[PDB]
């Protein structure tokens, strides 16, 4: 479902984006593919990007990161982070519209 | 600037999506990376796809497949779909806010 977090078991990736969040409408759920954003632990980062905090850590929402993924690599929901729909959709408006 | 139109030279993807739209906010350029969207020639795929009419001919935006890519990938300015911009806009918000 759309917010859903996923634990990102990319091996290249996951060190730096431990988690991937599923921003795509749920009307589009036909599709083979899932429009993404990852985290990145708020430590490893020394309006566009939201701060999340979790049971699994603190986070920064790297909105500029966001892509397109196959959903065969969606997997172990940890998370969902629904209830910060507005920020994560204000962040993904202002990496296209701007102020 | 956002709204402009590059060649695609990767070739594994070249000859399904020969050009990407940058479809992030100029306020961003800042960044090393940019959100772009592919074009696909209308003949190839048998609200959220703008059909898209230009010199270089018809294609289906594919929204769906929208990703982040290095700013050093971009080349070849071909064209730019600023006139489009309503379509463009609202068929990324209907892939995350659907209805």
């Amino acid at each position: 479902s759309q917010f859903t977090l996923y634990k990102n078991k990319d091996k290249s990736s996951a060190k730096t984006y431990p988690y991937f969040v599923d921003v795509q409408s749920d009307l589009l759920d036909n599709l083979n593919t899932r429009l993404v954003i990852p985290l990145t632990p708020i430590e490893l980062l020394d309006h566009l990007c939201p701060t999340i905090h979790i049971d699994e850590g603190d986070f920064i929402m790297l909105t500029q990161q966001m892509t397109s993924v196959p959903v065969k690599i969606l997997s172990e929901p940890v998370n969902e982070l629904s209830t910060f729909r507005n920020e994560i959709i204000a962040a993904i408006d202002f990496l296209i519209t701007g102020i």
